[PDB]
């Protein structure tokens, strides 16, 4: 299947491209700056990073095709390419997102290659909108209709499980979509449903920048931004399988670690002042789990 | 065994009040509140926290005193120590850490397993030659009389230990770290610890002294800040007390008093170069060689 994966390649530059672009011209003020790599006995990326835009202070958006011998397949040949991202926007009236589209090749000897797909988007919000929360699983669950009528509620919860801090029992976001070892449907199905993912997080994420994006916010809800930044930190430091298998093995760390935010903070106990617009985002919208 | 394990106890219940004594005197305005704590098992601890005083503006120094039924497999078990992590608000004073503990595990009819671990290291941001070098010196003396070997052996664990290595870089510029401590007897690994423990004040404090009052500005703040996102990363991503206290139901804002008040991160961010903020990682902490 090499001609699948040079297809595969191609869909995740072109969507790379076209989520820098969209985001772009969304800024209005900043452009993405392009860092290509490679990574001895492998293969390499593209990382793409914005900073200090009039929306965007801190975006990234990676491709990476990694390879190599050796991760029942245990000394297996094992590639993996995908495109990952993560945008943590200056106003707190803005939401940080995230959005993944990976294919995971394995050979073997005497076998036929074992592939999957993984990825998702989810949302971040600081200061949430009702309406926004909705829309954003609103498009998630129209892009699913094509593909099967368990498909959003299936994803759906898998991002709720995925996207969880067990130890402070608490919700990254409001979710979104999540999926791992996707190889039930023809693989042809499968790449269809990655590329209504990756066009999905474009429609769901930047009408809702363009939205909210003048917002007006004062110090006191950046420095809320900020402790909820943290919480971010912890949970792909601690908890992220991609991030910690990236570092464990070796990987690029600043192509990794793009995910982190351009600031936190964290305090003893710290906890939002109760009542207020700050407490409603882990009282009443980390917590709905039900949107559509 | 029970009152040797209960002399230990004791001795980590002084060591807190000592040093939050030690660093309240330093500070001068800023006192520790104490946050006393029961778990769901048996025992539980008091973290003690300082924030925004003239000299530490987050500081911890806990103590805890965990026991119960099952983990030396189905065992009982006790679990006790003092664990302390100091982030200055001035740059010029290094963050610090410091762990002492002990683990025992008894069993009916045989004796119990049992051992001790713990340290203290240095992480400077404006790091000085003579203060690198007085800690390690406190370090080595107060090994000396254990053996030839104790603060070479414990010298290089630490600096095995606080290692960033997807970075290539250490975490700051070591001290001493151990793990598994029972090749002596107790009395002896006990007073090892006592040592060790006394040894964070002798240490530190007249550091904080020196550099406290040294001038600072924004932009040295800012590298602060930032070398503090490589703080947050070693403890979220490395540090293997704070992992399985996360993972295996332990106090997370206990845990956690290590995280620094604030961090940043920036894609491909490094120190301008011949500066005093490069000359971090270029030279104070590829050294490893103080006394």
């Amino acid at each position: 299947m090499s001609l699948a994966i040079e297809a595969v390649k191609d869909f995740l530059v072109k969507l790379q491209d076209d989520i820098c672009e969209a985001l772009e011209a969304e800024d209005g003020q900043a452009t993405f700056m392009e860092d290509k790599w490679t990574r001895e006995g492998g293969g390499g990326g593209r990382t793409r990073v914005m900073v200090n835009g009039a929306v965007i202070e801190k975006g990234g958006v990676n491709f990476s095709h990694v390879y190599g011998k050796g991760l029942d397949m245990t000394g297996c040949n094992f590639q993996a390419m995908g495109v990952s991202l993560v945008i943590h926007p200056k106003n707190p009236h803005v939401p940080t997102s995230h959005a993944n589209v990976r294919l995971f090749v394995a050979e073997r000897e005497g076998k036929e290659p074992v592939w999957w797909f993984g990825g998702g988007f989810d949302l971040t919000p600081y200061y949430a909108v009702e309406e926004d929360c909705r829309y954003f699983h609103q498009v998630a669950q129209d892009l699913c209709k094509p593909f099967g009528a368990d498909v959003y509620t299936r994803f759906k919860v898998w991002c709720d499980e995925y996207f969880f801090i067990p130890y402070r029992n608490e919700a990254r976001g409001i979710g979104g979509l999540f999926f791992d070892d996707l190889n039930e449907w023809p693989f042809e199905k499968c790449f269809e449903f990655v590329q209504a993912v990756g066009k999905g997080y474009i429609d769901a994420y930047i009408p809702i920048v363009n939205r909210r994006k003048n917002t007006p916010y004062t110090e006191q809800q950046v420095e809320f931004q900020e402790f909820r930044r943290g919480r971010y930190a912890e949970f792909n430091l601690v908890i992220d399988r991609g991030t910690k298998f990236g570092l464990q093995s070796g990987g690029r760390t600043e192509s990794i670690l793009i995910s982190l935010p351009p600031r936190a903070r964290w305090g003893y106990d710290w906890q939002p002042e109760p009542g207020t617009p700050e407490a409603r985002l882990t009282e009443y919208f980390l917590m709905k789990r039900q949107w559509v």
